[PDB]
This record gives C-alpha cells, sequence and structure tokens, in this order.
C-alpha cells in the first residue's frame, strides 16, 4: 500500500499540545446575541455559506457576518477552534462573536470587516513589486497557521482579502482547515479544482501543510503569467493532465514510485508522455516585467509533485525573490 508521509517542519506541535487545543468535537462554545448585528447586504452565497456585511449594535462597528448552511453545519466547532487558537496571529481574520441565526438555527460567524476587495480582482493587475509584497504577507499567515498545527487547505486567491489602499491582507474561509497530525490520513476533496495539490488528485491521504505551499504556487503562477487560472483543468483527472503538460510526466512518475501511490488506470490513456517545461516558456511581452530569475526559481521550488520537497513557508519566506521587499 502507499508509504506513509510526515511533514519535514511543525510535525509534533499537536502531541505537546493539551488535549482542548486539538480535540475541538470535546469544545464548548459560549454562543452569543444575535440580536447585536443588523444585516446590511449579502455578499455573496457559495455552495456551503453565506455571507453579509453587517453591523454590531452594541459598538457601532461594521462586521461580517458567515453564516452556515445546514450542510457545512458539521464541523462548526473545528473552524471555530481553529480561528480562536490562530486569533490575533499575522494576517488572519480576527473571529469576533459565534451567535446562533434566528430563522434557521444554523450557526453564524462574527469577523472584523476588511474595508478593500477579494484578492482575485486585483491579483491580475499588480507591478512586480506589489506581487512580491503580497506574497510575503501571505507567507506570514502561512508560516504561522502552519506554526500553529493547522493546515489551511483552501489556499485560493477568493480566500485572500486585500484592502490595496493600506496595504493589508487578510487570509479568510477557515471553513476546511484541519489539525496536522502526524501519520493521519486526511479528506482528499478539498481546495478548489485549480488549486488541488497532486497529492489530492492521486488520492494520496497523508499529506500535510506543504498542500497550502503548491496552493500558493498556482497562485504565483497565475499573478507572474497572467494567466488565470495557471492550471485549467476540465475536471479533477484533466486537472493532473494540465499540471503534467507543465511538469512533465517523468517526475510525476517518481513522485508515484517515492510513495507507492496506485495511480487510477483511467490515468494510463490521458496522461500521456510529457517533458519538463522551462518557466520562461510562459513569458511574454505582457508579463516579462513580472519575471525575473528569483521569481522562476522561487516559483520551480513551490510546484513540485513530491509534497516533501516543496518549500516550506519559512524557507519561502528566505528566497531571494522578496530581498527587494521592505521589512
Ligand atoms: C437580529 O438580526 C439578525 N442578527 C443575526 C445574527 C446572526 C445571523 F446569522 C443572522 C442575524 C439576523 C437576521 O436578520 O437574520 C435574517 C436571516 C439571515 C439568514 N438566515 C439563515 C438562512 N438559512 S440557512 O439554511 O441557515 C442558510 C441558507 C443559505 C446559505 C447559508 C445558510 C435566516 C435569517
Amino acid at each position: 500500500g502507499p508509504v506513509p508521509s510526515r511533514a519535514r517542519v511543525y510535525t509534533d506541535v499537536n502531541t505537546h499540545r493539551p488535549s482542548e487545543y486539538w480535540d475541538y468535537e470535546s469544545h464548548v462554545v459560549e454562543w452569543g446575541n444575535q440580536d447585536d448585528y443588523q444585516l446590511v447586504r449579502k455578499l455573496g452565497r457559495g455552495k456551503y455559506s453565506e455571507v453579509f456585511e453587517a453591523i454590531n449594535i452594541t459598538n457601532n462597528e461594521k462586521v461580517v457576518v458567515k453564516i452556515l448552511k445546514p450542510v457545512a453545519a458539521a464541523k462548526i466547532k473545528r473552524e471555530i477552534k481553529i480561528l480562536e487558537n490562530l486569533r490575533g496571529g499575522p494576517n488572519i481574520i480576527t473571529l469576533a462573536d459565534i451567535v446562533k441565526d434566528p430563522v434557521s438555527r444554523t450557526p453564524a460567524l462574527v469577523f472584523e470587516h476588511v474595508n478593500n476587495t477579494d484578492f482575485k480582482q486585483l491579483y491580475q493587475t499588480l507591478t512586480d513589486y506589489d506581487i512580491r509584497f503580497y506574497m510575503y504577507e501571505i507567507l506570514k499567515a502561512l508560516d504561522y497557521c502552519h506554526s500553529m498545527g493547522i493546515m489551511h487547505r483552501d489556499v485560493k486567491p477568493h480566500n485572500v482579502m486585500i484592502d490595496h489602499e493600506h496595504r493589508k491582507l487578510r487570509l479568510i474561509d477557515w471553513g476546511l482547515a484541519e489539525f496536522y497530525h502526524p501519520g493521519q490520513e486526511y479528506n482528499v476533496r478539498v481546495a478548489s479544482r485549480y488549486f488541488k495539490g497532486p497529492e489530492l488528485l492521486v488520492d494520496y491521504q497523508m499529506y500535510d501543510y506543504s498542500l497550502d505551499m503548491w496552493s500558493l504556487g498556482c497562485m504565483l503562477a497565475s499573478m507572474i503569467f497572467r494567466k488565470e487560472p495557471f492550471f485549467h483543468g476540465h475536471d479533477n483527472y484533466d486537472q493532473l493532465v494540465r499540471i503534467a503538460k507543465v511538469l512533465g510526466t517523468e517526475d510525476l512518475y517518481d513522485y508515484i514510485d517515492k510513495y507507492n501511490i496506485e495511480l487510477d488506470p483511467r490515468f494510463n490513456d490521458i496522461l500521456g508522455r510529457h517533458s519538463r517545461k522551462r518557466w520562461e516558456r510562459f513569458v511574454h511581452s505582457e508579463n516579462q516585467h513580472l519575471v525575473s530569475p528569483e521569481a522562476l526559481d522561487f516559483l520551480d521550488k513551490l510546484l513540485r509533485y513530491d509534497h516533501q520537497s516543496r518549500l516550506t513557508a519559512r524557507e519561502a519566506m528566505e528566497h531571494p525573490y522578496f530581498y527587494t521587499v521592505v521589512k
């Protein structure tokens, strides 16, 4: 069967924590008062929740209310525990309250407001400097949550809120986040299609924090090459083919061999044989100002099939690509 894997960093953070830290099912929710909030407008509705711009009538501050759909109400204690554990961390959204919705009784999470847009609205219009700057800010959030024993598992541009005017960023939507426990097999149906790492696509369950680093690499490729999304798969199988057309098939097969991964027989008739491509192939006159040897070297060290071979968030922060960012 599959060869086991463990994170190369922050491996045992949860083993040394009291059970209260990671045993979310044991957590007692000290519920707040639904009447303290006034809903202004619907910011959007996904398949798992509804988000609203709101006002806390007890202190007159603008908040954001996220009401969980009956389906996604099951692991509310997990999201609460993770949000409470990470509260005050750099670039992490701050959970202000947890209330029950009045008409549906489903839990509603209350967050501090973020004044400007979604990162997907901005990330295709940024300068080279701003790409570097905002990548570094995301890395601060990822290193913090990984250091706290938590994998985000849904890193994507829609989950990064950017206040471009104040040059501030928040990583949001911790609904898929999970505690890392070495040796645990996790559900591979996490992250959005275009940001899923190859470990999810080949059904390798013993993944770790490095999944978020693949997703961040997809975001970086999209930004520096002005190609959204960078890996445009039609479904989860074609997603792996899109990746293999760039990274090649030799390294994919070396990866499945290393971990004794059983490849779905449907991949034999669609993967084919592909050459490991040079990142300069995606460089054109309209994006050349966003590309540098440092950007390509950094991207190359994120987008690796082998999850153990990717840069960690702290190693990524050390990369020369960020030397030009004021710290
Ligand atoms: C006193 O004023 C309020 N205070 C709140 C505090 C939290 C909150 F969730 C809603 C309110 C709230 C209010 O006006 O709520 C009105 C609606 C807001 C939406 N809910 C839930 C809708 N049903 S649902 O199944 O929970 C759902 C459907 C679709 C997406 C996500 C969840 C029904 C009542």
